[PDB]
């Protein structure tokens, strides 16, 4: 197929991750954040996936991106210098790596909502999506090497992954 198929990989998962539904679904028991992989690794070309909100209490900070298959699992994304990524509450986003925060944008997540992450290696970028629209800048520019899709999440969120996905301008 044009698009890519994937799960979560329950061998990249922290011990207090929860999958269900073939893989699809992820939860976790903690009040800590902790990170769950996809399955297939990206190292060329361009990649669009989503990810579904199921269930936001609280005020936590999920966080979406990529990792290096070695990225810390028991804290959150872009705590350590192996993961790119976007955290988002009720309100705003920033985006993470290395225990940097950058780009503050307003607008955040509720039940319901899509967050979508495009990975573009000729461009050598990563971009961020919240209900099918751009999520602040371009969010880092020096994208290379093996990525894998990346989720860190708390007991406060469930989310769903979506995949066999073209990129967002692939129509009309």
């Amino acid at each position: 197929s044009m698009v890519a198929w994937f799960a979560f990989d329950p061998g990249s998962a922290h011990s207090d991750i929860i999958l269900s539904n073939d893989n699809l679904t992820v939860t976790c028991s903690s009040y800590d954040d902790r990170v769950v992989l996809g399955k297939t690794g990206f190292s060329k070309g361009i990649h669009y996936w989503e990810l579904t909100v199921d269930r936001y209490d609280n005020h936590p900070d999920p966080a979406f991106g990529v990792a290096r298959m070695d990225v810390m699992k028991d804290v959150m994304l872009g705590k350590d210098d192996k993961a790119w990524a976007m955290y988002v509450d009720n309100n705003r986003s920033w985006f993470m790596h290395n225990n940097s925060h950058t780009n503050r944008t307003e607008g955040g997540i509720t039940k319901g909502a899509t967050i979508g992450v495009l990975l573009d290696f000729n461009r050598k970028n990563l971009t961020f999506f919240i209900n099918d629209e751009q999520q602040g800048p371009i969010a880092f520019d020096n994208v290379e090497g093996l990525f894998f899709p990346a989720v860190s999440l708390n007991r406060n969120v469930q989310v769903t992954l979506h995949t066999g996905l073209p990129v967002p301008d692939f129509y009309s």
